[PDB]
């Protein structure tokens, strides 16, 4: 297997290929040609042009109809992507059919249909003349979008800022992450078969720093730069786009908490946060590496968890009733590990996982580990406090409501958090009190793709999601007619 | 004159006074303490613990009346304040009187008003269960609002970003120009006054780099960066506040055009552009220093404005008929004059101005400039690129729509753009076509409150004003119920 | 007393007046000119003419500045509104000074404020020739609307109407219930002395038909009748107004049920249902007189509520710990006393009440009636069917949660409906299947004045309430820009 | 035996037929069973049964999707509609390829996609307690909506109700006008062969007064009735729902003004005025049928629409180059020949047309009459003030701007008006004067879906379109929880 880059409408090679790594048994998947500085710039000309071309005169029912048109393409080779997303990542088979891949079809769907739905505003205003003036607004093309996307949800991600900055009319140079880059190569020969005009999305592969992440980053000729993955990497992203003083959107780190209260369903509670845990084999932004559990149920909770959590196969992708895949690579799994170690030193009771688990097959040269529980740590220790993007969880009692709030809060993240209880008053009470951009009520990654999603501190600047992406995607011009 | 700061409810001096002059004679107004590094800390800590007392209880509208109270003590001292942006800054009394103030304290209305009316938004979603969720989103305080203003227009851009923060429930640190500080002490006695709870509004004077503006930007304490300043400042805010992935938003420079049509209205338009040139002596990020007339009436154009320009009365504020001011500072002077001579060295034609008026009296150590009309430069001039920010512009003259089109948008800079035409299919047709954020045909610096304000490329990121306000000075937040 | 006319910014006398009588001792109070024919033809006229003159050529913020002033001049004769309200209408003075005056304030403030945040729609879109057009919404005056309005909440529910009809800029000819007219003709004086623009406001006084309100409601003049009131009376005005195709908004009668689960706050629900009962004497449209209770606590919760109503004091409006002022009039209790009568007919177990109280002085001459609470009635008793308005409920066992969604719905009518429970689920649940306009969970009759407000079925047509009522009292005309 | 009725699921016959009469030639074209009360009954009681099954349980999404194969099942049998909506209704082939069956197919598009991005409201509260409360409102379906649907445009009329009436999760009972009842009995059987579960969609056939119309409309088990067609009925079926209290949305019948000023496009002008006259033989609601011109322009005006009306071709809908079909029927054309002759009467000149054409063939049996351009009426003759609904002008001189505005204005009706200039302030300065709900500037019927539409005066009810409908055709509920 071998994965070009897609630039103004041709698949090209590069002066240097990288390795894909198959995270289950460490077999190579394919090489992936790397973009260098001047295959980004040819990019970002390409969709500047594009912009000046066919697709800027698209009426915006046309240009739905065309995006629509991808989506139907993507159906159309639907077992081939749910086939790229599990080489690279090894996720469940089950996971990427029924989550991955339709999710990537409905970001497409979803933004179309906006892009045909949404207006904007008229106001009216009196001047000293008696005659009076109006004010109208409009959506224009923000112009090129710089896109640079993560490896846990390669599709679903990717396609979350392709989708709309492409619904909106710009244009797009977008940069998977090397450890994913098949299923947005394939998307790439999506948008080529479904006649989408050269240079309006372009695919360039790479690494991020020194490589094409940066050189996107740098490059003049965009217009945004829109960005999911470490709340490091953002910071730099944020400095590097600082003297173009280009638009941003962030979607970054959590180290996120589920509070389970003495009046919630256990049962379901127990169920809710072992899918928050370790969905992904623990690999999403959203899954709550924190837990608090009221003290009357706590040792219950841990029970059920324990056992829960040991009923889950971690397996091949195609392995039936596999619940659990393994980690992205060898480098990540390496972070993890020095986790787990951190958490032992760091004076953790280990009630479950803690290592890597033993096949006797090819498996044992991938990445897999087991889901993890720990129990009595401090609310200070590195391990309750940093992120790991591990299949693992933290859980502490705690007594009082106020008390607990002030326990989630206290973080430099705030990205999302999710509460059990089956109490009308306490729901709406502490959810709004929680200092994060999503919360879940007895629930966890419920998505309905219209809302506001985004973090608060280190955990992302701006929102996506609706108007929120149509107006982050867009210029929002302002006309003044006096009359 | 002594200006001191306001922190945590109490005005407080500082190690080192720093001079502000007044621009119309030199002479001294005032001694301004200069907030150091440790004083700048005790604001932002004020201003998260105010955030915790009683502000932070009041309900919406309990919040909008004290605004309300806020801008009512404005009024109540309307001349003083008048008196003392005057004094700083040697505009017009007329204009201070017209525009300056009492769009300060409609500003305050303006946002006490939307905090009652604004609302959030309600979602409702199937579940595979059948059961459904709901999603609903609000509007909390971002937290502590870091506010750093410019020279220009000081009490008008110093209240456009502390009354949405104040209306939104923020509390706020906020730094006004070191040219200007007269009017910000003055709100923080009306503020004080009105029995704003301590903490909640926070008063910091000096300068930017190695001073109270850097130091507030490095904070960890704040939640956001709002800036209105030149683009590279915007720049270096961006890098200071990366690594805290701070909310920002930035209203930076501009190289503004003006295009008269041939069907324009000529002495409208003649009359328009001396304003949007002139205005304020050419010190606003509005102001046209590009202006394009249509071939066949340039040189009536050009003649009229130079009959226009030099009639108009540059003196005293509060002279007989004045017309303009001085420059904000001797400083500032030296770079306009700079910029005067560059167009001669250019090859520029002098219509008129293009140096400074002698008056034989105090006047003659403050710091003015002529209002200044250049022709005859080409469009890769550094005086037709770069913003000078004095009373100038150039004029060239076009043929054809698009043409103008392209020349008006060859600009690293896109605020704003004025249009001159009697013509209703030309008006809408290259109103939208224009890349800037605010387009007016047939005026200039018309303001209604409610209108997305902001700009494009180098000139901004972000939108403020109506709603868009009140969503960068609130974290939003989605709330999702599983039924 | 002496209760005139206002036309043409005019008091003026009629050829004939009627007696308003004061229910609490049954004495006169005042004469109440009858407007007839002539001058209700008259009013609207110069409500026609109005909308041309000084009135028509306000700002919206002049206009809003206007509104806000009226609603000063009713604060500022605070006291005499409340003394008027009580003294039309029995009503206890805590409740005059709680809930009616501060709500005509806040119901003229709150549209003056929308009248000036609110703003319209810009849609964009293609055309074949490529040019493209544009489409904007502008809201204008409908031009006189007709105000008809009850007795129940008097100043309350005519300034309901009031208000946006102004604040959107139309001009009013308003009719209030001849069983309280007072704090309506105080409103004119404000309004007069206020300056507000003859013709803008009229009042006329009378009855329904053969009288003020039908002469209105068949007047060709008027652009639109909002009315609140009884069903039958909402349909006889639809028959009126029907060859003229008027504007119609009704808000009208209920049969409002109360429902209290199982996991209630037991003592919280007797409270609520004792207030959503008995409130004004249960001359409220939106009093609960059915109420299902889960059978596991429907006797200890109707004992509960036996004691809180035999609890109710009832007598004058300024008597120490009043809950219960008299009914409107003798002609209502006479109604209502039939209606009593007829439950125990129909087999009723009559809890508590069902006569009137013996008090041995002048309130033996009002209409007064005891609070009065049911049980053993069929869901097709007359009792439990039809509105009474009087206070009274009829409590009902359930045991299933379907089963009691069916029962509240079994209705001709469909105005409001509260629920007590605990749980998270259940509230949002069976809300949203209420067939109804306006649910409250663990409150009732809590109004926040942004939200829709009306009923379904027999209960109305249309909504009113923030910019619902900004739609009907305004032309919403679209402009379409070919470019 | 032709065109039945579709109730419960089931094409059904009645008692008794009425002939289907093709306008072209005066042939019979089909026989249509014209439903009887009873069958009138049980379509709203499988409608009111349908509401609680499946199709209550479908999803937004799944109902959306389900409304896209609907239109998908109209596309797949395009041509047999258009012959169909040809056969009825003799409209050019061209015609019903362009504009009614596309627009039919998107209207049923459009709503579909509104139902899915559609959401509503959140609205916090503080309370005494400080615990504060939510507000939240919901779009449910009103119920059983009552359509009835006039001749004129058949299937986009009759679809432009159904299609929100369905999007918005209601079921139908729909009536097609006697006149034209082909395509619409072809749409059943599309949603029949689409799977919409049966009570969901009904049709039935028939008359007005004393037959299906008036049943629909007197039947106690409707929620609503939206209605297009003449005012006189509008105000009939008004009186008849009104004992339900039904809501009502009307689009009614106009008399409808183009304004020509001297700065006009005149050539534009008079193809614009051409197509807004004689567009579907006159036979649509926002023709002009008055027509003002300015003084200067006025005689070439007049010569010049001459020559365009008779160069216009009128003939067979399949007939080359045809411009225009026959009338709807016999009973249509008497009454537009009525009108023809009561111009004569009034005094006017008849520039051309005036009377029928003479064909010499099966033609002359059917139901034409000849473009017709009257001259010289006053503002007061009858036919300048009552709706003829043929293919006819009257044009009249004006001087004066402030003079056509209310000759434009005076009348009983305010459905649409055209107004042609090249001006920038005279078009919004205009527009925003003229008492209608449409005004189309240089240009005639270009309709966004997205806009609010419908008339003011007798010419109509309510707005529908866009977020208009998506309100119409639910019940909007408002649900409170106490926290
Ligand atoms: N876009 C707008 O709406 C708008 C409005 C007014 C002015 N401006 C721009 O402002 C410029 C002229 O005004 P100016 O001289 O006051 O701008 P400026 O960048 O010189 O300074 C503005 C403010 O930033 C502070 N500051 C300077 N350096 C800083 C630093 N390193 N860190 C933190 N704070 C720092 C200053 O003390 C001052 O308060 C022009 O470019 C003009 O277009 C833009
Ligand atoms: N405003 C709009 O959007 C619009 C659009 C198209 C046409 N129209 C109007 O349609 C009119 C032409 O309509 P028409 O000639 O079809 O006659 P019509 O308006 O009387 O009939 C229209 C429909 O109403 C039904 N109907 C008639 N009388 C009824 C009754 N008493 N009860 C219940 N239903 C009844 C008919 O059977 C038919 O289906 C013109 O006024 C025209 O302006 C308005
Ligand atoms: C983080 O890893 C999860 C992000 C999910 C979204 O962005 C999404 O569901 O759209
Ligand atoms: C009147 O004949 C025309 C009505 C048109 C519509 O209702 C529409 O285009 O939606
Ligand atoms: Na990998
Ligand atoms: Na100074
Ligand atoms: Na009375
Ligand atoms: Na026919």
């Amino acid at each position: 297997s071998q994965l070009l880059n897609y630039i103004d409408g041709n698949f090209v090679t590069s002066a240097s290929s990288f390795a894909n790594i198959n995270p289950v048994n460490g077999k190579l998947i394919s090489d992936v040609f790397e973009a260098d500085a001047k295959q980004v710039n040819e990019a970002v000309v390409a969709a500047q042009n594009a912009l000046k071309g066919p697709w800027g005169k698209l009426s915006v029912q046309d240009r739905a109809a065309l995006i629509h048109k991808i989506a139907d393409g993507i159906q159309a080779r639907f077992e081939e992507f749910v086939a790229a997303e599990v080489a690279d990542t090894g996720r469940p088979v089950h996971q990427a059919r029924t989550l991955d891949i339709p999710r990537a079809i409905a970001n497409f769907r979803t933004f179309a249909d906006l892009a045909k739905t949404s207006h904007t505003d008229l106001f009216e205003m009196s001047t000293s003349d008696g005659s009076g003036a109006l004010n109208y607004t409009v959506r224009k093309p923000l112009g090129v979008i710089g896109v640079i996307s993560p490896w846990n949800l390669p599709l679903l991600l990717f396609t979350w800022k392709v989708a709309p900055a492409l619904a909106c009319g710009n244009t797009v140079v977008a940069k998977p992450s090397e450890e994913s880059p098949s299923s947005a190569t394939l998307l790439a020969e999506v948008m080529h078969d479904a006649g989408v005009p050269p240079g309006v999305f372009n695919l360039i592969h790479g690494f991020g720093k020194d490589s094409a992440g940066e050189f996107l980053t740098q490059h003049p000729g965009i217009s945004a730069l829109t960005f999911t993955g470490e709340s490091k990497t953002g910071s730099t992203i944020m400095k590097a786009v600082a003297d173009g003083v280009k638009e941003v959107s962030f979607a970054l780190g959590g180290k996120n908490a589920a509070v389970v209260f003495a009046d919630a369903d256990l049962d379901a509670a127990i169920e809710g946060v072992l899918r928050s845990s370790f969905t992904n084999s623990g690999q999403v932004c959203l899954c709550s590496e924190r837990v608090y559990v009221h003290r009357s149920i706590f040792d219950e909770f841990v029970s059920g968890l324990k056992v829960e959590a040991e009923r889950l196969v971690v397996g091949y992708p195609d392995q039936d009733g596999v619940n659990m895949g393994p980690l992205i690579s060898h480098g990540h799994r390496d972070k993890v590990l020095s986790y787990y170690r951190l958490a032992v030193d760091e004076g953790a009771t280990v009630v479950t996982g803690g290592g890597v688990p033993k096949f006797n097959d090819e498996r044992d040269q991938g990445a897999y580990v087991q889901p993890t529980i720990w129990t009595g740590l401090s609310d200070k220790a590195r391990c309750v406090t940093e992120e790991i993007f591990g299949p693992v969880c933290h859980i502490s009692p705690f007594d009082d409501e106020d008390e607990v709030i002030n326990r989630v809060n206290d973080s430099n993240y705030g990205l999302a958090c999710a509460i059990w209880t089956t109490n009308l008053s306490r729901a709406h009470r502490v959810s709004r009190q929680i200092h994060v951009g999503l919360v879940w009520v007895n629930t966890w990654y419920l998505r309905d793709l219209r809302t506001p999603f985004g973090g608060v501190k280190l955990s992302g600047l701006g929102r996506e999601g609706g108007r929120f992406s149509m107006d982050f995607y867009s210029d929002i011009a302002n006309i003044c007619i006096k009359i």
